């Protein structure tokens, strides 16, 4: 038993709600919340901005450290970085952005970083800004994660559509 809330369950493992992943975090302190990060951890927009600016801009003063000392990461990779106010811990894992051109066959790579936690509160990867189709994204977070995952899906709209084409 998790303290998580008013999910629909889809899979065996994979469960979503419509939620702001902020508001989300903020009341369950998940052990782990899934950050849609860059190579760079430069944490803009989309997820990233709005996880950063709930943690008062600490997630990217602890990024800038991490990659003066490590460089980027892989797309499709990941690291684990403090969860700040929001969670024990962040898994930054870096999506392919389709608007530069990136393989979204590297999709299923990022979603296998989430297998190494036993339960993760998470956005659909490399949805949003990035410019994946979520309900591919959806599919290939069903097919490749096997932990248990709680999808929280901002806009009202597309968490309806998605739940709707779910096979
Ligand atoms: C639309 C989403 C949802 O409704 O759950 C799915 C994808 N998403 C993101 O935020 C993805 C993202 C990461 N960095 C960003 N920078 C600027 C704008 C966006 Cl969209 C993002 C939220």
């Amino acid at each position: 038993v998790n303290s998580f809330s008013g999910y629909l369950k889809l899979t065996d493992n994979v469960y979503i709600k419509n939620a702001d992943i902020v508001e989300e975090a903020k009341k369950v302190k998940p052990t782990v919340v899934v950050n849609a990060a860059n190579v760079y951890l430069k944490h803009g927009g989309g997820v990233a901005g709005a996880l950063n600016k709930a943690t008062n801009n600490a997630m990217q003063v602890e990024s800038d450290d991490y990659i003066a000392t490590n460089g980027p990461l892989k797309v499709g990779g990941s690291c684990v970085l403090s969860g700040h106010n929001l969670a024990k811990h962040c898994l930054h894992v870096v999506g392919p952005n389709v608007n530069k051109g990136e393989d979204i066959q590297l999709l299923k790579s990022a979603y296998e970083n989430f297998n190494q936690h036993e339960v993760l509160l998470a956005p659909l990867l490399s949805a949003g800004i990035f410019g994946a189709d979520p309900i591919h994204s959806l599919r290939v977070c069903v097919d490749t994660v096997r932990t248990n995952v709680y999808l929280a899906v901002f806009d009202k709209n597309l968490y309806d559509k998605l739940v709707s084409s779910f096979l």
